[PDB]
């Protein structure tokens, strides 16, 4: 199972992930 | 200009803040 | 700009903090 | 569980990994 | 710039400063 | 739980690990 | 420019102070 | 504990441990 948060506008860019 | 996200990511805990 | 990203994962809790 | 999280916002890039 | 990145981990506390 | 840390603000570059 | 990373385990503080 | 540090800064590297 993985998991991904993400959001990227111009100068802001997480990005988060988890696999389990 | 900012961004915000809180979230529960499966078994994580998560939170993000930019203030301009 | 201030900037705040933090995460616990299991017992562990990370506080990412920047001033760009 | 592994957890990892990406974050580049200003003339900064963030990178943490965390293995549970 | 300025970044905090501040970790705990079991006993363990840590916090890492950068400043450019 | 074992952890990595790195921060890159231009050639400003520090990696940390963790290890209980 | 400096980079401080500062350690705490109970009864134990270590900080090492790194600069140009 | 197993604590490693290592920067590549400016024009010099420096790299150190704490053993807990």
């Amino acid at each position: 199972v993985k998991v991904k948060v993400k959001v990227k506008v111009x100068p802001t860019k997480v990005k988060v992930k988890v696999k389990v």
